[PDB]
């Protein structure tokens, strides 16, 4: 249900702002974390609501959340170029919609484009080198490419969601954030995703293939 699936969407942002308000004793990457989820969270709310108005919102309420985490976690030089990063985000997945992208490829890219961020801003946090950085770059900018061209079915993007969240949730590990910590928000972003590919099912042209 539509209504049913918003509710616990916004029941998730709620949860998500919740956790990320209790940050005064949480590290630079717990932070990090927190606010990539609630990004995630937020661009998935909008894709699944699909009104203009909405998008204007959560856009704000995504870029606010992203300075405020920034200024907090002495990061302030990078709060313009993030910004451009969120709003480039959300454009593109308004474009997505309008070109008639699949919702199956619009969710991946989506969280895709999130994880790129939340790993560039964690390694900066964390004082990796340029080429480090780089690595990772080039590797998930190759990885998008081949999981758009694969992704053509809600059982193909599921598949690809899990394998998404497996690796990146190793690379969070890697950076040093506790793997049970970690696991516990990209099994939110993973329900939240789940959530919007049952949308679609029942848009206007997927009842018309279910009634005929
Ligand atoms: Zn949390
Ligand atoms: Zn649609
Ligand atoms: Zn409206
Ligand atoms: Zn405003
Ligand atoms: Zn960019
Ligand atoms: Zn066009
Ligand atoms: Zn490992």
């Amino acid at each position: 249900s539509k209504e049913e699936i918003l509710e616990q969407l916004e029941k998730m942002v709620e949860e998500a702002k919740e956790e990320l308000k209790k940050a005064k004793d949480k590290s630079p990457l717990e932070l990090i974390l927190e606010t990539l989820t609630l990004i995630t969270l937020l661009s998935l709310l909008a894709i699944a609501k699909e009104d203009e108005e909405t998008w204007k919102k959560l856009l704000e309420e995504a870029l606010e959340t992203a300075e405020e985490t920034l200024k907090l976690v002495g990061l302030e030089e990078l709060i313009e170029e993030v910004k451009k990063e969120i709003k480039e985000l959300f454009d593109e997945l308004k474009k997505m919609i309008k070109e008639g992208e699949s919702k199956e490829k619009i969710i991946i890219y989506n969280i895709l484009k999130n994880f790129e961020l939340e790993i560039l801003l964690a390694m900066i946090e964390k004082g990796e080198k340029e080429e480090e950085i780089e690595k990772y770059r080039k590797k998930w900018e190759e990885k998008l490419k081949k999981y758009l061209e694969e992704v053509k079915t809600k059982e193909e993007a599921l598949k690809i969601l899990e394998e998404i969240l497996k690796e990146r949730k190793e690379e969070l590990e890697k950076l040093g954030i506790s793997k049970e910590l970690v696991e516990k928000h990209l099994e939110r972003i993973k329900k939240a995703a789940e959530l919007v590919l049952s949308m679609g099912s029942l848009e206007s042209s997927g009842l018309e293939v279910l009634f005929q």
